[PDB]
């Protein structure tokens, strides 16, 4: 019993976080069998981001530019590549400590952890949620970029996320590691409008069931609801859209608590519209969205890996 | 910039994590060297943990009852003996991915990171801290009783909590590694009181400063306080009394930000008799105390380990 944002075991991933120096600049790069992956930015210098003309910055530089530190490995750098928004290093060591691994590009609402690292060595483990509007509301100081994002199934890795940039608003954007953006983020120093951020409802409801197993009770009342009566009160406070899929994902939450789904709605509707009243929730005073409901359901069960 | 909840790396505690199963009893244990750790009421059954006598359930057993698992290795147990409340089982083989470890008793108010097992692998990762009255708030679902808590400070792993009990109001109870338990509990199945909880005050204030560095401004006001005078409102709301060595402690957290200790203990005053007027801070709707000063250091810092 008891409820916690719990993040994966990063021992699999920790095995695979290198150092990349290009120049004056150092970040965090991903050593997967003879290839490191890192962001495409270690070839800029403070300077070269405002206005940076990437395929141009690359031509000047050779294989013996990029310095590669694996603890105190040397690995010798016999090829190098663009891929959109990341560099690919061939090197002529495969990674003895490679996992099983996959590259996936994930949905928003989805949740994944991070091994936040610095000059190639881990620093923590969190979890997060990549928002509706694409970005991550993580910790990075400056020097983590490169550090990935992950999911582990049993015993495969799949990595979804690459950071890659501060926003001057604070949050934070990054890459799937084919290169591509998530949201409409570009490697670049500018003012960039993130757009508006909705709360995952999905997640919310979830997070309400994982509090009604644990003994949270407060908040069930007598009221019931419909799918488009409760989406009118989720557009008001800026709530996504909940569908049928929505619905059809909870299923098996809705069987083990024996609470129906909308009626779960009916809750919500009223946590939003009369506030907490001062009391918690899995201790806590708002409504969590990071919690996917299959989040849910491995804390619930316990699932493991490996 | 951004702040959040963050665990240790938990790869060097993977590695050590074995599954120990005596008669029809399954929970964790810890592969140190030649030695396994894990809690004595693994030879109990589901009738034995209301009054168990641990020693006459002791000499019932030879090494031969406890089959120890590390992934699929077989570790032979050569002799067995109970320290406090934990079992040490002699095997014949030291654990080639033992890292530089130390055994430490923690103060309450301290963090660390637990990494949650079942059957000797690993489920997640997380952080908490060791309540005021000796509980931990964690997840702890069925067949996780053995799993431990740790710090890492660079390349030493610190371990101070191996988790034994779940209380019948739902929090969690367990020892050191030498076997004593945080607080009065007993490993017994009966009824556990467990004291008055109160908050601490001293890593509410860190996360203040925390949320000052991170441009979380709103709450710092114009009023100043005494030390007598804050802890006179400190008991009101069951708050830990405020020390000169908790001054000091924040010293280096005054020093960056520029506010003096004092002053923050007025804006935590008024925050807890105002309450918080619908507002957050660091994402959060009441006030953090699971951040000890060291835990917001490093993080505003990007201190790594390895």
């Amino acid at each position: 019993s008891g409820f916690r944002k719990m993040a994966f075991p990063s021992g699999k991933v920790e095995g695979c976080m290198v150092q990349v120096t290009c120049g004056t600049t150092t970040l965090n790069g991903l050593w997967l069998d003879d290839v490191v992956y890192c962001p495409r930015h270690v070839i800029c210098t403070s300077e070269d981001m405002l206005n940076p003309n990437y395929e141009d910055l690359l031509i000047r530089k050779s294989n013996h530019n990029f310095l590669v530190q694996a603890g105190n490995v040397q690995l010798r750098v016999i090829g190098h590549s663009m891929q959109n928004c990341v560099l690919k290093l061939k090197v002529d060591t495969a990674n003895p400590k490679t996992p099983k691994y996959k590259f996936v590009r994930i949905q928003p609402g989805q949740t994944f952890s991070v091994l936040a690292c610095y000059n190639g060595s881990p620093s923590g483990v969190y979890q997060c949620a990549m928002r509706p509007n694409f970005t991550i509301k993580g910790s990075f100081l400056n020097g983590s970029c490169g550090s990935v994002g992950f999911n582990i199934d049993y015993d495969c890795v799949s990595f979804c996320y690459m950071h890659h940039m501060e926003l001057p608003t604070g949050v934070h954007a990054g890459t799937d590691l084919e290169g591509n953006f998530y949201g409409p983020f570009v490697d670049r120093q500018t003012a960039q409008a993130a757009g508006t951020d909705t709360t995952i409802t999905v997640n919310v409801l979830a997070w309400l069931y994982a509090a009604v197993i644990n003994g949270d009770r407060w908040f069930l009342n007598r009221f019931t609801t419909t799918l488009n009566d409760f989406n009118l009160v989720a557009m008001k406070y800026n709530y996504e859209p909940l569908t049928q899929d929505h619905v059809d994902i909870l299923g098996p939450l809705s069987a083990q608590t024996g609470i129906v789904v909308l009626d779960m709605c009916a809750s919500l509707k009223e946590l939003l519209q009369n506030g907490m009243n001062g009391r918690t929730i899995l201790g806590s005073a708002l409504l969590e969205d990071e919690f996917t409901p299959f989040d849910v359901v491995r804390q619930c069960s316990g699932v493991t890996f490996q």
